[PDB]
DNA sequence: TTTTTTTTTTTTT
C-alpha cells in the first residue's frame, strides 16, 4: 500500500503557529491553499481559519473551535481536544515559513502523483479516445501542473529589487558596445534613428491601407533582419501564400519586379543573380514560415514555444494579419476578439522576449477627411489595437491618393504611437515596380 | 492487473504484410520502429526484417526464418511455424498503414504510461530532488513525449526546406500544372486535394442550415462514391422519404430540372436521360436506404453489420441526420443523448472501417453574427460533436443572405477541422435546377 | 433534551482575562453583560466584577474572591479553588473581544429561543387574546429582539453623532497648520490649488489616449508623492514591465533623455545623475511595483492589505490600467465586470483610506467631434466609471492633433469631475525628451 | 448539458 507522502507534523505546526501568530497568516496564505493539506479535517480547519481572518477575527483555539461548532464541524475535525493538542504541539511560529514550504511541497507532490495516476488510467483504458485526444489530455494536465508550479512570486516587488534589476539591465546595455540600434536592426538607418531597431517584447504594428505594400514592407523588414541577424524568426502570413511572397523575397534582393518570376520566363542574367541568392538564404536557417489561415492564438503560441525551445528563442514574429485570426470564445464580438488576440500576442512577446510585427487594416473614414495622412484615430477595430500595441506605424503614399504629387516613391512611415520613443514621420524610397522599400537618400524635409 | 494496452492483431498483420509485400516496407518503417512493438519477439522480427531489407535480402518466410536461425533468434520469436502463421494470418497488405498507425499509437500510449509511472515514482521517491528538480524532470519527460510526435509534415520548418520545396513548385508550375491527384476520388478533385479521399473509420460531419442543400451535397457525394466504387452504399434518410431522395438523385445524375421530374412534365429527352440513369442504377444495385424515423444506434449498427456481412463490407454510410436519432435511456438529457449517439457512430465506423457521413444542424446565433460563415461552435451540442468528429465541413452560401452577391451559384465547403489534412474553403458550382454540386470552373480566388 | 447554546470555555477565558487584564473590561462591557452568561455563577461573577470596576477596585483573583465572600456569593459561584481555576484557564487576554462576541452571539440565540418558546406558549394558550392580539404580541417580541441585538449601530445614524464627527473633523483640520495639501501632494502648485492634494479614500481616474503620457503623468505623481511623504506607494504596471517603468522614472527624475538611457549612450554627467537618483530612491525605499497581468481585485486587495500591515499603511495605489484587470465571475459582461472592478476598488480605497489612481482609456468618438477635448462620455464603459470615481482628470494635447498648434509642450489637465471642487482646465509643461510633467511656467490664460 | 425569448448597457462600422 503506497501511502501518499505528507508531513502531518508540518500541518500541525502551521495550524498552531497560525493560532499563536496571525500576522504570518499571509505568509501562510501566499504559499499554501485550503486543499493543500493532506488530511481533510486539516483542510476544513484551514478553511475556517481563512473565514475567520477574512471576517477580521483573530485566529485562536477557542474562536476556531466555536466557529466549527456553529457549523457542526468541530466534531468532524476531532473536537476541541484535538485543536488544543495541535495548539500545544506547536512551540513557536518563527519557522512556520519552512513548515508551509514543506506542506506546499507535499501538496505539489500529491497533485503530481494524482495526475500521473490519471494519465496511467487513461492510458490503460483509452475509452474511445484516440491518439490525439490522449496526447492533448496529457499535455493539458502537464500545462496545468506547470502553470500551478510557475505561480510562485506573483505579487508586489520592492523598489530595491526593481531598481537593482533595472540597473543591472542598464549596466548590461552600457557594457555592450552595440553602437546604437539596441533592438533587432531593421536595416533602415533612418528608421533606426527613431526606432533604434525592433526591441524585444515589443508589439510593433504596421497598420496600412490595402494595396499599400504593407505586407511588402513587413517582409522587407523581415528579410533585412534575416540578413542582419541569425536568430530564428517566425512568419504567419495567413492572407497571402508563402509561394508568392518568396518571389517578392527574391524581388527586393535582386532589386527588380517579379513579373517573369510569376510567369514562366527564363532570363538568367538577373534571374541567374537570383539563382544563387537563394543559397544565401539557405545557409541562414532562421526563418520559419507557415501561412495557416484561420489561426487561433493558442496554436500560434504553441508553434512559437516549440520553435523557441528548439532553436533558442525567436528573432522576430510576423503576423499577417490581425483581422484574420479566429477566437472561438469571442467570435460574437469582433472588437473583443481583436482585444484578446492583441493581448495574447503581447503576452507571448513578453514571455519569449521577441519583437512581434503584426499587420492591421484601417477604416474608410481616413480617406473621407481632408487630411489623408493616417493618424492613431483611423484604425479599423479602433480601441483595442491602440490600447494594446507598443509601436504603431502608418504607411502613407501620397502618390496613391494623389497621383500628381512630389512624394512619388517616398513611402512615409508615420510613427503614430511609440511609448519609448518620439513619434513622427520617417521618409523612405519605396520601389513600386521592384516591390522594395529602401532608405530616403534625397532631401529630407522638416516635419512640421 | 493493469495489462499494458497493445494490438497483437495489428502487429501480426504488419508482419504478414511485410512478408508478402516488401515494397510497402518504407510505408511501415515510416510509422513504426523496432521498439514500438509491445511483444519483444515482434521487436526481434522487425529488427531482422530491417536487417534483411538493409542488406538487400528479400523479406519472405524462408529468408526470415533462415536469418533468425543464423542469429539463434528463431526460437526466441516462436519459430518457423509461428512465422508461417504470421504469414498466413494476413489476407492483404494494402491496409498495412492503418495497422502500423495502430501499433504506433499503442507504443505512444505505453510510453506515456511509462513516463507517468516515472513521474509517480519521482513523486513517491524524491531522492534528493527538490520541487524545481522534479518540475524540470517532468518538463523534460513531456518534452521528449512531444518530440516523439512533433508536427513533422505539419511543421513549417526553417527557410531551407520550405524554400527548396517552394522554388521547385514554382519552377514546375511556371507553365505546367502537373496535378498529383493524391486521394480517393469523391467526384470533386479540389475537395480530394485537401481531404485526400474518404478516410475509412473517420467521423465526417457535414453541417449546414436547412435549405442550403446539405442533403443535396451529401447525395452528390454518395452518387460519386457509388459510381467510383463497387462496394455497396448505405443511406439513412430520417428527415425525408426515400422516394424524394431518389428523385433528388435522379435529378442530380441526369441533370434534369427537379420541378419537371416532381410534376411529371418531362419530355422525350428528359425521359431518355431518366431511363439511362435508371439503367446505370440497376447496373449498380448497391444502394440501400432506410427511412425509418427515430432509429436507435443499436438498430443502425445491427443493420450495418448485417449488410456488411451480406456484401463483404460497406463502402459508405449516410445518415440524415444526427438530431433525429432516438435513445430512450437518454431522452431526458439531449446533450448526453447526442454525445452517446456520436460516440456509438464513431465506434461503429472504427469497427466496420467504413466512412460515415452524418448530417448536422446549426444554431440560430450564427445568423446573428456579422459573418455567417459557420464555425465549430455553431453546431447544436457542439462540445461532443467537435471532439468526436474527425473531418468537419460546413456549407456556406452568401447568395442566400445577399441577393446582389457576386458569388451566385457558388457554394463554399469550409473544412473547419481535419485531423489528416489542411483546413480551408473549397468553392463549388451549384445547380439549383438540377440540385447538383460540381467542380468550380471559375477563377480561383486566393483565400486569405 | 436540546441544550441551550453556550460556550463555557469562552466564558472562562473572558473571566480569566478580566482577572488578568481589566483594561479590556470596556471591550467586555461593550459586547456582553452579566445576563449574557449561560450559568448563573458566571452571571454573579460578572455582576461582582462590574461592581468592583464601578467602585474603582481592581478586578483580580483576590479582590473578587474577597468581594464574593463578603456578599456570601463565593460558595454559590464555585469557591476560591474554582476562581483560581478560572484565572489559570486563560493563557492570554488579547483575544477576549472575540470571546465576548461569541458569548454575545450565544446570548442572542438563547434569547431568540426563549422568545420563540414564549410565542409558542401563547399560541397553544391564546387565553382570550385574538389573532390580532397574538400577532401584536409576537411582533412586539420580535421588535424587542431586533432592538436589543442591534443596538451596536447597523442602521441609520443619529444627526447628533454625524454632527459631532464632522465638527471633530473640522476642528482637526483647523488645528492642522499646514494650510495646503490636505491630501497627498501632487507636486504641482496650480493643480493643488484646486485639488488640495490627493485625498485619502478617493477614487481618481486619469483618462487619455494611448501614448499621451497618462501613465507618464501618473508616474510623475507617484514620484512627487514619494519625494513628499514617507508612506510607501503601490504601482500596478499591467501595460509595461517594471524595468521600463523604472527607466521612465529615472528619465523623468534625472532629466535625462529616454533615448540615450534606452540605447545606453550615456555620458559621465548622465551616469552621475542616474547614480544620485538611485541613491535618493534607495534612501527612500517606499515603492512597491507589480507588473503581473490578469490580476483579480481580490489579489490586489490581499497584497494591499499585506503591504499596509507590513509598513503601517500605504500612501498611494497606482493601477495601469482599469481595463487590464480580469474577473472570472463577470467575464461574459464587460460592462458589469468594469462596474464590479470599480466598485471593489472604491471599497478598498474606503477600507484602507488610501488614494487609488487607476488609469483608463478613451473611445475614439471624441476624435470624431470637431472639439477633441475629452468629456465624461468618452471613456470606455464610462457609465459606472463616472459614478464610482471621486476625481476625474482628462489629459488633452492639441499639439498631437494640430501640427501648427501653439501649445507645443503644453498639456491640458481637465478636471471634469470633482465632488468637493469646481471643474476646469490647468495647463502643464511636458518634456517629451525627459518624459516629465512640470508646472506651466508660461503666461496664465483665462479659462472662459 | 442544450437553445430560446426578452430587456439592458457598452463598443464597432
Ligand atoms: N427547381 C429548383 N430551382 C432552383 N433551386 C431549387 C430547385 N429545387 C430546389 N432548389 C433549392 O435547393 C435547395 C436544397 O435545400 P434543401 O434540400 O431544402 O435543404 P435540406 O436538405 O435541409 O432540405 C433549396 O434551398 C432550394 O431553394
Ligand atoms: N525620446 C523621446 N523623445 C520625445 N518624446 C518621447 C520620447 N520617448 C517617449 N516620448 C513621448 O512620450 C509619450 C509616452 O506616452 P505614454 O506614457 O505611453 O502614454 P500612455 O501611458 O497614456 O499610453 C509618447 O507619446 C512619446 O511621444
Ligand atoms: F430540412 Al433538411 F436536411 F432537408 F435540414
Ligand atoms: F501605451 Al499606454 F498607457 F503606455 F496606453
Ligand atoms: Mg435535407
Ligand atoms: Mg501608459
Amino acid at each position: 500500500l503506497k501511502v501518499p507522502p505528507h508531513s502531518i507534523e508540518a500541518e500541525q505546526s502551521v495550524l498552531g503557529g497560525l493560532m499563536l501568530d496571525n500576522e504570518r497568516w499571509d505568509d501562510v496564505a501566499e504559499r499554501v491553499v485550503a486543499d493543500d493539506f493532506y488530511t481533510r479535517p486539516h483542510r476544513h480547519i484551514f478553511t475556517e481559519m481563512a473565514r475567520l481572518q477574512e471576517s477580521g477575527s483573530p485566529i485562536d483555539l477557542i474562536t476556531l473551535a466555536e466557529s466549527l461548532e456553529r457549523q457542526g464541524q468541530l466534531d468532524s475535525v476531532g473536537g476541541f481536544a484535538y485543536l488544543a493538542e495541535l495548539s500545544k504541539n506547536t512551540p513557536s511560529a518563527a519557522n512556520i515559513s519552512a513548515y508551509a514550504d514543506i506542506v506546499r511541497e507535499r501538496a505539489v507532490v500529491r497533485e503530481m502523483i494524482s495526475v500521473a495516476n490519471e494519465i496511467a488510467e487513461a492510458g490503460f483504458d483509452p475509452q474511445g479516445r484516440t491518439s490525439e485526444d490522449l496526447l492533448d489530455l496529457a499535455e493539458s494536465r502537464v500545462f496545468k501542473i506547470a502553470e500551478s508550479r510557475a505561480n510562485k512570486d506573483e505579487g508586489p516587488k520592492n523598489i530595491a529589487d526593481v531598481l537593482d534589476a533595472t540597473v543591472a539591465r542598464i549596466e548590461q546595455l552600457f557594457q555592450q558596445p552595440h553602437d546604437g540600434v539596441t533592438g533587432v536592426n531593421t536595416g533602415y538607418d533612418d528608421l533606426n534613428k527613431k526606432t533604434a531597431g525592433l526591441q524585444p517584447s515589443d508589439l510593433i504594428i504596421v497598420a496600412a491601407r490595402p494595396s499599400m505594400g504593407k505586407t511588402t514592407f513587413a517582409m522587407n523588414l523581415v528579410e533585412n533582419a534575416a540578413m542582419l541577424q541569425d536568430k530564428p524568426v517566425l512568419i504567419f502570413s495567413l492572407e497571402m501564400p508563402s509561394e508568392q511572397i518568396m518571389m517578392r523575397s527574391l524581388a527586393s534582393l535582386s532589386r527588380v519586379d517579379q513579373t517573369k518570376i510569376r510567369t514562366g520566363q527564363l532570363d538568367d542574367e538577373d534571374w541567374a543573380r537570383i539563382s544563387g541568392t537563394m543559397g544565401i538564404l539557405l545557409e541562414k536557417r532562421n526563418i520559419y514560415i507557415d501561412d495557416s489561415s484561420g489561426l487561433t492564438p493558442t496554436e500560434v503560441r504553441s508553434r512559437a514555444r516549440r520553435i523557441a525551445r528548439e532553436h533558442g528563442g525567436i528573432g522576430l514574429i510576423m503576423i499577417d494579419y490581425l483581422q484574420l485570426m479566429r477566437v472561438p470564445a469571442l467570435s460574437d464580438n469582433r472588437t473583443l476578439e481583436i482585444a484578446e488576440i492583441s493581448r495574447s500576442l503581447k503576452a507571448l512577446a513578453k514571455e519569449l522576449n521577441v519583437p512581434v510585427v503584426a499587420l492591421s487594416q484601417l477604416n474608410r473614414s481616413l480617406e473621407q477627411r481632408a487630411d489623408k495622412r493616417p493618424v492613431n484615430s483611423d484604425l479599423r477595430e479602433s480601441g483595442s489595437i491602440e490600447q494594446d500595441a507598443d509601436l504603431i506605424m502608418f504607411i502613407y503614399r501620397d502618390e496613391v491618393y494623389h497621383e500628381n504629387s512630389d512624394l512619388k516613391g517616398i513611402a512615409e512611415i508615420i510613427i503614430g504611437k511609440q511609448r519609448n520613443g518620439p513619434i513622427g514621420t520617417v521618409r523612405l524610397t519605396f520601389n513600386g515596380q521592384w516591390s522594395r522599400f529602401d532608405n530616403y537618400a534625397g532631401p529630407q524635409y522638416d516635419d512640421e
